């Protein structure tokens, strides 16, 4: 009742019983603490009681045990937290029963159930959660840096828009005003003529909200946060107000996104998680990698090709995701350009900042899939004089310049192409399936949306 915290204590058999009983009795006798249950998590070397009902009677608490003393009983911990609606799991164990890795596995279980996980010198808080959305919703998050989370979220937004779900995006980003701003990405025209104006102001604004709306081409609520935690919380954010704005917009469906590791602290129906095949394995299979993957209804694996990842790296990542989240759908992908408009039969100058080692693959993909002739590649998208010099080589050999759609591309690359009198076709960098034995990415995204709408209708 009141503010008496329901605590579950983790204890081991590498302690003599009186020391364990002493600590449990102290916590049970202390104000504001209710020890609802004890989970014995392993060890037998110091046990002097063989009968577990005796152990429980002498301790004076319900005591839960896994069958194997050599391993952490992760499912017994999860079930105990749910049974007693525990507020805190207090770890009173030590080596050799726990180590760093096992404590992050325990933390991932406890924090997912909305309980604090604490020990002598560490405390982890579960994610802040505001239940504010009055529309069906998904959250799209990532497991690390440089995995193309932005390209995956904007692709998802465009797919959901294309299938007539009338989405909006709430983007909790790295800048913006204190009151969330509405950016009408639905009104943006992907033409050189329209963009010339609006990209310069986007570049110079103290936010990426314009670029978010440019990539998604949907109604965007521009939010901000300062930093992100290890689990994915943030110190301070206006995203709760951004969600309340989304409820009032002409939209039927809400996509919540966050910058970096920061997970929007707004309850959604379903989640998409992006994982990079290029990540250090430890960031996937250790720390809070498994926690994030455990949130997924759909995992998109990115960068599934050399030089970012070997076949062996890609299969280990797929294997790990199936072991921790077997119910999630999983799609492995690579990034490829998708032109916005027709390039079939056209001679193309491909304006791309992609590494030399992958340009060949992208060129072969454009020629084989979209039927263009790539006559040249220029990496000079940010420098006007160098792009001008490049255009001098190609201004008589190319029908158009094919350029990635980013705020930076409009202000520089578009202007110099239109100045040189060369047609401009934009392209999006999109996730493409590499392994037909996994599903269709668009169908996987729409399945999540349908599940979200069903959840929303059934909960009312
Ligand atoms: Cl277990
Ligand atoms: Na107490």
């Amino acid at each position: 009742m009141g503010e008496t915290k329901k605590m579950i204590c983790l204890v081991d058999g590498e302690h003599y019983f009186p020391v364990v009983k002493d600590s449990i009795e102290i916590l049970d006798d202390l104000e504001h603490i209710d020890v609802v249950a004890v989970v014995f998590i392993g060890g037998t070397e110091k046990l002097q009681i063989e009968d577990p009902k005796e152990y429980s009677e002498k301790l004076g608490k319900p005591v839960f045990f896994g069958p194997d003393p050599k391993k952490i009983p992760y499912d017994v911990i999860k079930k105990c937290v749910k049974k007693y609606n525990a507020d805190i799991v207090m770890d009173l164990s030590d080596e050799p029963v726990v180590d760093y890795t096992k404590r992050f596995r325990i933390a991932s279980i406890v924090l997912k159930e909305g309980a604090v996980y604490q020990g002598a010198d560490f405390k982890f808080e579960p994610l802040t959660e505001y239940d504010v959305l009055e529309k069906p919703s998904i959250k799209i998050i990532g497991t690390g840096k440089r995995i193309g989370k932005t390209a995956v979220s904007a692709y998802a937004a465009r797919v959901i828009h294309k299938h007539k779900y009338n989405p909006c995006v709430v983007a909790m980003g790295r800048g913006g005003p204190r009151e969330p701003e509405i950016v009408e990405g639905n009104k943006i025209e992907i033409t050189a003529e329209y963009l010339l104006e609006q990209a310069d102001k986007g570049v110079h604004a103290a936010s990426d909200h314009w670029e978010d709306a440019l990539m998604s081409r949907i109604l965007t609520v521009g939010c901000r946060r300062c930093g992100g935690g290890m689990l994915g919380d943030t110190f301070i954010t206006n995203v709760k107000r951004g969600a309340e704005i989304a409820n009032k917009l002409d939209s039927d469906f809400v996509i919540m996104e966050g910058s970096g590791a920061a997970i929007p602290p707004v309850k959604t129906n379903r989640q998409i998680v992006t994982v990079g095949a290029n990540q250090p394995m430890i960031n996937i299979n250790n720390f809070f990698g498994p926690f994030r993957i455990g949130l997924a209804d759909l995992v998109i694996i990115t960068m599934c090709e050399e030089p970012m990842a070997t076949t062996e790296k890609i299969k280990k990542v797929e294997k790990f995701i199936k072991e921790i989240n077997p119910s999630a759908n999983v799609i492995p992908t690579v990034f490829r350009p998708k032109p916005v408009g027709n390039v079939e039969g056209k001679k193309v100058l491909f304006a791309t900042t992609a590494p030399k080692v992958v340009v060949g693959k992208l060129v072969n993909y454009l020629e084989s899939k979209y039927g263009c002739d790539v006559v040249g590649v220029t990496p000079h998208l940010s420098n006007r004089p160098l792009l001008r010099r490049d255009l001098k080589k190609y201004i008589n050999k190319a029908d158009l310049m094919l350029t990635e759609l980013k705020a930076a591309a409009v202000d520089v690359a578009t202007r110099v192409a239109i100045e040189a009198g060369l047609d401009v076709v934009y392209c999006d960098n999109i996730p493409v399936v590499i392994d037909e034995s996994y599903g269709n990415i668009d169908d996987a995204i729409i399945e999540v949306v349908e599940m979200a709408i069903d959840d929303f209708k059934n909960n009312r």
